[PDB]
């Protein structure tokens, strides 16, 4: 098993106090902290390796290409991907999810066309599809949500129609906790001929991902939430997919031969990897690959399972607070104080050295359908105890007073 | 004056060997190495404060905002600019130019418009222009050189035309050397009704800039170039156009409201900054610009003076090498060995322990321009010395010495 004093031991950002109270760090799914693995890994590319990639020029070269390239093949093995080629490095899943809206949406879209997307997607997941929509004069449907939150298959061959090119909908929300059923939307989706887009942003650092075997056609992930640097993400794209689609944006790196007026492009995947990359960051993600998978994604996914269903517990130990979502759920609860703003909640959390977040988490729609303006969340990783979700719950407990009192 | 002996201790990097020689690293214009200034600022940011961006949530949230915002501040400082509004950040120069092309261009071109650019200029700034014209059916035109490969203000009047809508050139060139005319260029450019475009890749690492000064309409740089992370650029725009421009990406943190079908947009910079930003790495250009800034733009811009006249100089007293572009230029030498591929310099030059370039240095256009199909680059920057252009130079004449002897 994970030895979570061991697995501590290795973020030292978990190591301070914030107003005179050790940091209780619960914040994970806007952000995850760094293990010195991964840190040092970057130290050490700026430290005696950094330079341009293309082998066979000098030896820093030489050795920038095979980090940057090796971190390519980590992640291909990591997500169980067919080929390197299906591999693009982007800046996150924010810009994973653009460049199919922009070169595969917009080239595919026909007055008549169906988007499908979900009432608890991210924005990342919905503006894209509304601007191709609107680029293309198609159309843009939401699969309705069941009462606490999952989405039935039901809903899903009901909204699909022989007229959706595409479906886009979340592994994993970052809200409601929802592991949404991937594997059976995509067998539906292509039933009607449409592909499958997924946003795999909170699904990647917590549980194993395996595209062949969820059969995504397009999946999107982060690095800053899984211990991994900032700015770096990936699109993985079925090969025959990304063959067919357009590049994103157009530069130095992604081309063959440039004449005065036209332009040919590489192979892939450098045809999607316009100009200098982001080299260190890349690295970075291979390291931090590397450390999920010594742990096991699996053992990681079992310590969330726990915290979530203890927490589950300790919340429903609570006068006035509601919780939202399922029962089964990654490991974060979204929740309110009754008559406490969540902002607030936020606030005296912090001043108990705990670190929640508080407002829309980048889904409006979906706050609309919980019929609220905002909600306060707790989020886990892999180093994070019961102890500190007993914290938590003795603070909230302590705001429910504090504010009972002012009142 | 500045110390390069004080310099070079600052960067970990230089010291070391390969092939058992003292490594003379000199690639700075393919990637610049960094200090430890840069370095431990992005130790301390994982270290210490990492957590993703908004005030006023928890400790570290604020602490991480206040970082990434003051290094938007830092960089409206260091080029200039009126205000942060039109400080964006991005992957690096490629990004910037194809959200200016994306954005600007592919909004404002008819048929019958033209945009205008130079044989000299990167494929960052070629391709994102002929897309963008194809699209609009708009007409790209090319400024000829002179035969030192400087650009006349009399070729920019003949090509520049009261249909030019784009005038996008680069402020220094990463093959000649030439620092072209850009505040010439900037009011033809208005005169005619167009707006002008720089690419400032070379430019910023190397000398001060002053975008009120240039009166330039937008400006693209990297930090990779500049002692910085790599993954960060910037794009800055005229707050003017910034605000007539939609959007080159969606998600979240660039919203406002967002609705199931229609959404709208946040004030500038943040309507063009989709999803988590480059946090850790703004950060560390923000570190990079106060490392360059206490050493003096205009002290490393004369450091790199006193180089190029050296060098150009020292390969003058070379039989069977020709050197590319003019004779006042920033601190790089392309050029080549009568009898010897490029590709084989570099490589014998490594054996040496020196580190160039070989190749098109994204420049296709310009080899032609040339008559080459390649080149070989040394390139500086704050950390080089005379003593290594003296190892340079001592080591092309072997390598003619030893291809004589093959032959
Ligand atoms: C399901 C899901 N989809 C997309 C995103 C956005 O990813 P990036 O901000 O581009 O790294 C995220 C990350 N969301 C963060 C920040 O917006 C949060 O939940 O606070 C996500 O969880
Ligand atoms: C004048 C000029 N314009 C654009 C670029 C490309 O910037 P990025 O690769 O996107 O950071 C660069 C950087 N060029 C490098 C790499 O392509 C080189 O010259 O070797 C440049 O110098």
């Amino acid at each position: 098993h994970m030895n979570i004093t061991d697995i501590r031991e290795q973020f030292p950002i978990l190591h301070q106090q914030v107003n005179g109270h050790d940091l209780v760090y619960l914040d994970s799914a806007a952000t995850s902290q760094k293990p010195r693995a991964v840190i040092e890994t970057l130290d050490k590319y700026y430290n005696q390796y950094n330079s341009n990639v293309h082998r066979g020029v000098h030896t820093l070269g030489t050795r920038a290409t095979d980090g940057y390239e090796g971190a390519r093949e980590k992640v291909r093995k990591f997500i169980n991907a067919k080929s390197m080629a299906e591999i693009i490095f982007t800046k996150g899943t924010t810009t994973s999810l653009n460049m199919v809206a922009l070169s595969y949406a917009r080239a595919n879209l026909k007055p008549g066309d169906e988007v499908v997307i979900t009432y608890m997607e991210h924005h990342a997941n919905i503006i894209p599809w509304q601007q191709a929509v609107k680029a293309t004069g198609a159309t843009l449907k939401y699969i309705p949500l069941q009462e606490d939150g999952t989405i039935s298959l039901e809903d899903v061959r009901e909204t699909v129609t022989s007229n959706t090119k595409i479906v886009a909908v979340s592994h994993v929300s970052n809200v409601l906790g929802t592991v949404n059923p991937i594997k059976e939307m995509a067998k539906i989706a292509h039933d009607n001929g449409a592909v499958i887009v997924v946003d795999g942003a909170q699904s990647t650092p917590h549980m194993k991902i395996d595209v062949q075997d969820l059969d995504c056609d397009f999946f999107a992930l982060s690095s800053h939430k899984m211990c991994g640097p900032t700015g770096v993400g990936v699109l993985y794209g079925k090969k025959a997919l990304l063959e067919n689609m357009e590049p994103a944006e157009f530069g130095g790196e992604m081309i063959d031969f440039v004449g005065l007026y036209e332009s040919t492009w590489k192979e892939l995947p450098w045809k999607f990897e316009a100009g200098t990359p982001i080299i260190a960051g890349a690295i970075g993600l291979g390291a931090a690959i590397d450390f999920l998978e010594e742990i096991g994604l699996d053992e990681i996914s079992r310590h969330e399972h726990k915290l979530a269903a203890y927490a589950l517990e300790r919340f429903r130990q609570l006068d006035g607070v509601t919780v939202y979502g399922p029962e089964e759920r990654a490991g974060l609860v979204t929740f309110n104080l009754d008559d406490v703003h969540p902002h607030d909640v936020a606030t005296v959390l912090d001043a108990e050295g705990i670190a929640v977040r508080a407002g829309h988490h980048c889904a409006q729609p979906l706050m609309k359908w919980l019929d609220v303006t905002a909600t306060a969340r707790a989020s886990f990783y892999l180093y994070n105890t019961e102890e500190e979700i007993d914290k938590l719950v003795e603070a909230l407990q302590k705001t429910k007073e504090y504010f009972t009192n002012v009142f």
